[PDB]
């Protein structure tokens, strides 16, 4: 029911190792925990008090690092708020969450948010003096320790509470998935506020493992910094990757793990990594299940195309399809089931009693399983377009369109017809013909799958997360033939 | 509370990885869930139910293995029965463990036992036809996975009831202590029935790795297979450790497990000769060890057992308040890898657990630095 904490104990076990990179600073995890002794200090004379919900609006610093671990320190539920949400978008979220705080810094515009919640300035914070307190020396492993929010493109985001035992989970699980040596640094270059950049703390403190920590992502910087530092595991999006390879003959010698998030990777892509020796573990995940609960090793890469791989140890993952287990590369829901899964969504009482069933989470995605059990997850059953009797996954058309050279960004709405249709909404670099188009999707798609019309824009309208919203591009820019 | 089988989520993922190790044969995991498998649905066919108690006497033999895991595969507690007590000691446990099962072979005398339990002989078990059986796909966390009992010089034995909770969170501890790596190799020659070899059997099936198996302990044996096999981890006992070191340490070895007592003759030897040593602090009732001590700090950190793995803990009390460094008292653990009861021992389960800390009935101090110093049992002063 309870561990000590892992920040202390990790403290307590080994001082000196390097906790935290961040630019020309190191963080020992002595020192990581006396900075967030002393925050949660400070934040516990602004009236932040146990049982507590303090929202977090920070570009990846080293403070953001202090104050998520500070909250667990005081046993306040830590809200991780993506920084390009619209005002009112944070606003809602900090209503929801029903956070009392708000800790960000001068860098956002604090006062928009003070008629809801106490405010709160992470360098102006850190200044003060306070009476030093007596720290929560446990986590309660069935206690919400963090609320994420989802940035689906249906419906409102929800929070999913995640547990200090959902963490612990997540991170141990993936330690026996890539194993973990006392020479392991991981850098993140992706932000904190997603689970793929806020697992690598947890994963830090419980394995003992040096976090190089970049706030934004510049191929250049992050080379330098893998060199620098002898970075061992990076996580990655596929844009991150395809940059990688554009900027390196082969992969830096210090790197063993890849971690591949986020979608899949076009075969191209992932041919030129196995080529320039990148050893990228795709994998799938959510919100919901507190970073990557399904992967797939490098060896596997080119032999399994479009695969995530599977299950991480402790998990489980299925098809089903109105009630009933589907049988090998029948199409259905995926559903995962392991310790790393989320509690429930936070004050959703609808979304709960729809998304689980005797332990199992219900994803939202659809996909199969091949015979040796593989998963490949096809996209969101709220995409889904039935245009003849027969399905259209957007991402499938989507991911042929987009291989083509001209064209830059590729979306898929249906539209209707007497009989819904498929609609392609394209950005290009070159210019394109409709007929030069229509016969590249000839080439590689039944015929009831291709676009029946084109049309064309300078963006596609994404949400927060750079998600693509599907049910918005009627419309947008004018589309030709 | 639950998690997949370890052995069949195991056989799962990495089908062809190799499970075991023991002599001659080879057993993927694959293999090794297929045999298990086949040995629980014959353990089926003589009676043998879910929630029934199976007590073991064997020898490391691949299929010892097997036997614990038909016995996880069954719904079936494992009671391992040291095979050096004398037969008496053996029925005690039989009686206390509510045992209604032992699976034992040729090389003990099955009619020493039957007056008590029903006995089978695995090797005649194997050779029987069974009909299928849906195997227990779930390890349920608190539930007994093995009963061990206790070698009391202080009286009658105690059953340490180990639970897969403490199991995989022993391994998953030791793991966050020493790292995994695909490479990695253990060999254990010591008796799988003392949880020190009973835990790579999880370890094992957990991380994936193989497990060198040994029926005993011989230095040239033991040497031929670290080198053909490449062995990378050992579990060996202070005895063993100055039989090694006396035949001159082979590269392929990164860790090697010390268990028992703490010898400043010994250590330097070691050192010196490239022995990666690492000296610990367990008990049957903390599934493995709990302290460990890396060869960084062998000198000099002398007679200490080390630091408490990740999630464990380690206090020093003396009347019913904590001691200072480096003041004596008696060592308290605490961690999801130790024992939640005895069982059936009411009186001593009391006795023993202050509020989730268990007296562990040893006597030791704390440095400074938070080292953990054994001294001795706090029964004999
Ligand atoms: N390997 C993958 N392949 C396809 N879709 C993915 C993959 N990983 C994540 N996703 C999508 O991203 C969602 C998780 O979103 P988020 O919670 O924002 O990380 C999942 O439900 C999937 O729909
Ligand atoms: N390094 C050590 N120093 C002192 N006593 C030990 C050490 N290792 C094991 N023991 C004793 O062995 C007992 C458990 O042995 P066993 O239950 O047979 O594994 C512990 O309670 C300790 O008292
Ligand atoms: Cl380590
Ligand atoms: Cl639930
Ligand atoms: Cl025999
Ligand atoms: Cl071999």
């Amino acid at each position: 029911t309870e561990q000590p904490n892992w920040l202390m104990q990790r403290a307590q076990l080994t001082p000196e190792r390097i906790a935290l990179i961040y630019e020309d600073q190191t963080v020992t995890f002595a020192e990581l925990f006396a900075a967030s002794k002393r925050m949660a200090e400070q934040l516990a004379a602004h009236s932040v008090r146990k049982g507590d919900t303090a929202a977090i609006l920070l570009q990846n610093r080293a403070e953001m690092v202090y104050a998520v671990h500070a909250c667990f320190l005081l046993g306040v539920k830590a809200v991780l708020l993506n920084t390009k949400l619209s005002t009112h978008e944070r606003l809602f979220q900090l209503e929801d969450s029903g956070s009392g705080f708000l800790l960000t810094d001068s860098s956002f515009e604090k006062k928009e948010y003070e008629h809801i919640v106490q405010t709160i300035d992470v360098d102006e914070l850190m200044k003060e003096a306070a009476e030093e307190i007596e720290i929560e020396a446990y986590m309660q492993m069935d206690a919400t320790a963090t609320l994420m929010y989802t940035s689906g493109t249906t419906g409102k985001p929800k929070g999913v509470q995640q547990t200090f035992g959902n963490h612990y989970f997540s991170a141990v699980s993936s330690a026996l998935n890539l194993g973990i040596t006392e020479q392991d640094r991981w850098l993140i270059a992706l932000p904190l506020f997603h689970i793929s950049g806020l697992s690598a703390l947890f994963k830090s403190v419980i394995y003992g493992m040096t976090v190089v920590l970049h706030q934004r992502f510049s191929v250049s910087d992050v080379l330098h910094s893998i060199n620098r530092h002898e970075v061992t595991m990076i996580s990655a999006v596929q844009t991150m990757l395809a940059s990688l390879l554009e900027e390196t003959n082969r992969c830096p010698e210090s790197i063993r793990c890849i971690l591949l998030g986020g979608g899949p990777a076009p075969l191209p892509l992932l041919e030129e990594c196995r080529e320039k020796g990148f050893p990228v573990f795709q994998s799938y995940g959510m919100t919901e299940t507190c970073s990557q609960i399904v992967t797939l090793s490098p060896e596997f890469s080119m032999e399994k195309l479009g695969s995530a791989g599977k299950p991480l140890f402790s998990c489980e993952i299925k098809i089903e399809r109105d009630g009933q287990v589907c049988e090998p590369y029948e199409h259905g829901e995926i559903m995962v089931k392991g310790p790393n899964v989320m509690k429930s969504y936070f004050n959703r009482e609808s979304a709960n009693e729809a998304s689980f069933q005797n332990g199992w989470l219900k994803t939202g995605d659809l996909g199969y399983l091949d015979n040796e059990g593989f998963l490949y997850v096809l996209d969101r059953r709220s995409d889904l377009i039935i245009s003849g009797g027969e399905n259209i996954y957007p991402a499938e058309v989507e991911s042929v369109l987009l291989s083509h050279p001209a064209v830059a960004e590729a979306g898929v709405s249906g539209a209707e017809d007497k009989k819904k249709v498929p609609h392609a909404y394209l950005v290009l670099h070159k210019p394109v013909s409709a007929g030069e188009l229509t016969d590249y999707c000839k080439e590689r798609l039944a015929k009831y799958k291709i676009p029946a019309k084109f049309f064309v824009l300078d963006r596609l309208p994404r949400n927060a997360s750079n998600k693509l919203l599907r049910n918005q591009l009627k419309d947008a820019r004018k589309g030709e033939l």
